[PDB]
């Protein structure tokens, strides 16, 4: 729905453009198995990018970042070949991370702390030096784990996730994919909308570390609108809205839609407003912090 190829069958890399490209077809390529992931494989849902969709340069970059930082691949690339008209196809290739069996499933809360970036360092990097380098990493990761917070995930889900490990016997990307959904299902079902599994740690032997951000609230925005939606100032009122927010909707708490509803129940009861919204949105830090946004249109 905008933009064009590099003319023509040349294969462009991820750096270009101020406009929204359209993608004719998506390919998901597995480097080690030398196969392609079918559109019905459901391992294809690792990709949020669908054919015929429109995405800016910034959006395709977040996709590559999400695939790279999740821990299921030690190499994952995103390339594209410009197609004659008027779109370009993309190829997401990858190499599954190297895994063993796992008898322990650990969940650590990385909300508000620094995210794991793949950060692959220099190769060769000699024999005895590389062997020390892994020990360097792992000692850092044990530091990161104990640095981290408890998660909210209740035991039975650990019980289920553990079984799936015993059932496969060896960790693959396909299994982590199921685990991430099962863990994420629980958070969302219980009302935590902004919770996500941001990574899978392999650095501890026979142990899967699941890093989640539960959606910690870092910010509160009260925005008055009218009429048809432009922002306007609410002067002397703004404190009277804040008292109607529950304790769990303020900063230092995990966002749950239950608190948004009670906030909505509270603010409604004042009888001052025609239109009221409570929506979370990610703040600019990308560490999992949440902005609580409240949109209001007055009566008078």
């Amino acid at each position: 729905s905008h933009g064009l190829p590099a003319n023509i069958v040349v294969q462009l890399n991820k750096l270009s453009g101020f406009k929204k490209y359209k993608v004719s077809d998506i390919m998901f390529f597995d480097r080690r198995r030398q196969t392609t992931i079918g559109t019905e494989d459901s391992f294809f849902e690792m990709v949020s990018i669908r054919p015929g969709g429109v995405y800016t340069k910034a959006q395709l970059q977040k996709e590559l970042e999400t695939l790279a930082t999740c821990g299921m691949f030690e190499k994952v690339d995103l390339e594209g070949k410009t197609k004659p008209d008027g779109t370009l196809g993309v190829t997401i290739s990858f190499a599954e991370s190297t895994w063993q069996s796992a008898d322990r499933f650990r969940c650590i809360n990385v909300g508000l702390m620094v995210q794991s970036k793949p950060i692959e360092m220099d190769s060769d990097m000699t024999d005895k030096e590389k062997l020390e380098y892994y020990r360097s990493l792992e000692k850092d990761y044990k530091r990161r784990i104990d640095r981290a917070r408890p998660c909210l995930l209740p035991a039975p889900v650990y019980g289920e996730v553990m079984q799936m490990l015993r059932d496969q016997g060896k960790v693959s990307a396909r299994l982590l994919q199921r685990i991430r959904d099962r863990v994420q299902k629980w958070y969302h079902d219980e009302g935590y909308a902004c919770a996500q599994v941001v990574n899978f740690g392999n650095l501890n032997t026979k142990e899967v570390v699941c890093e989640v951000v539960e959606g910690d609230i870092t910010q509160l925005v009260i925005q008055f609108q009218d009429k048809l939606g432009n922002v306007v100032e609410g002067n002397t009122q703004v404190p009277v809205v804040r008292r109607e927010l529950p304790k769990q909707l303020r900063q230092g708490y995990v966002f749950n839609i239950e608190a948004g509803k009670k906030a909505l129940s509270n603010i409604n009861s004042l009888g001052l407003f025609s239109n009221i919204e409570v929506n979370p949105r990610p703040d600019e830090k990308n560490e999992g912090g949440i902005i609580v946004e409240i949109k209001l249109k007055e009566l008078e």
